[PDB]
């Protein structure tokens, strides 16, 4: 008699009137507010949010570019379920961090249509 | 943010050596053993089993009944059944309520979803 | 190998400005607009909808009561996402503006929920 | 009215009495037989299955080494097991094993993958 089970889930975000989707995540167990960016793939953290996560700004290698930026790795990111070792980077103006496609395509299910962003996931 | 979640489950049971599938449920917290009958619709209890469930035999109408709670993977509410054989029987009326039910060779495969 | 597959689907419907949800469905190959009524049980059709579906109002048996008296019917096919068969209903009062879809049908879906302004339907077929 | 649908599927394999799971696939439209290897990552094709797929043996670069013998990396454009997966990693191995091996890098791509008692269960989702 074989028996198994898991937690399954769905998250829907509706598009704000400025036309973007906003979403909360826990990153290394800190609450971070993200705006979704369809053109990015990588997570773009603000400096402020980098500090909140226990990173040092004077001691970072701002090597790569997208606009100049410091690649980084995030132990865990939770949105529905926990993801691990998530590619990111930290760069200048912007007030809010940005979530790209890479993280979102890691979901079991992920579609945008109409004004809805719909994520499906499974845990254990 | 609209956010939703639930427990999804799967039970897989191997055919018995006698050619049948048997399943052990809790009925109102009481272990019971059912044989699967694909041709049957509602449940068919043995008197023995009827008695284990706090029923009166000689004050009934085969006599139609309702079972408050039947737990196979998840808890099914208010299951149709009756009483008249050796072992009690589980029919299509219960199995169709599962998200999934299929038999394939020596496996009976049951899918369910709770919250 | 034991192989198995099916079609899975999801329908998301936004609430209407008036506060209700509305579903368009094919019933016996005809388009009917329903209002969702989460505390109804079986489908309630308007007379006009009933007539669109070829029911003869003067020959039905008005055998159920509520204080009025209504006529049970069965609908062979109702297609919302997938095709459901032998759906229960009745013809409602002469006053009914729009037909109602209740829980007896909605609970046949694999998934159904309302959250704020979205009604979410999940279904699976062959 | 937002509406969306897709194909979902489950494949189950029972452990043969030798202890191994075996499963067939279409790779670039040819049926290939595999034995599952949880130790492996990549797909390990026999030389015979490579030629059956039209690899030119004598133009492959055998730049890799495994277990001791050499092997040439390849990409399999299309592999169908339930759903189609694209661009699967493999190599073709100078070792003399008679059957090709399917590793975790392909299994892990499934939406659901689990082994318990003697059942390997795979779940997938297409359109």
């Amino acid at each position: 008699m074989y028996k198994w089970s898991t937690e399954v889930g769905e998250i829907i975000i509706a598009r704000n009137r400025d036309g973007h989707f906003y979403i909360n995540a826990f990153v290394n167990n800190v609450k971070i507010k993200f705006m979704v960016d369809t053109g990015a793939s990588d997570i773009a953290l603000t400096k402020e949010d980098a500090q909140k996560l226990g990173f040092d700004l004077t001691k970072l290698k701002y090597t790569r570019t997208y606009l100049k930026a410091a690649p980084i790795t995030l132990n865990s990111v939770v949105i529905g379920k926990e993801f691990k070792n998530i590619k990111g980077h930290v760069g200048g103006d912007l007030d809010i961090s940005l979530l790209g496609m890479s993280l979102l395509e890691r979901f079991k299910g992920f579609r945008i249509d109409k004004d809805l962003l719909i994520l499906n996931y499974a845990a254990a």
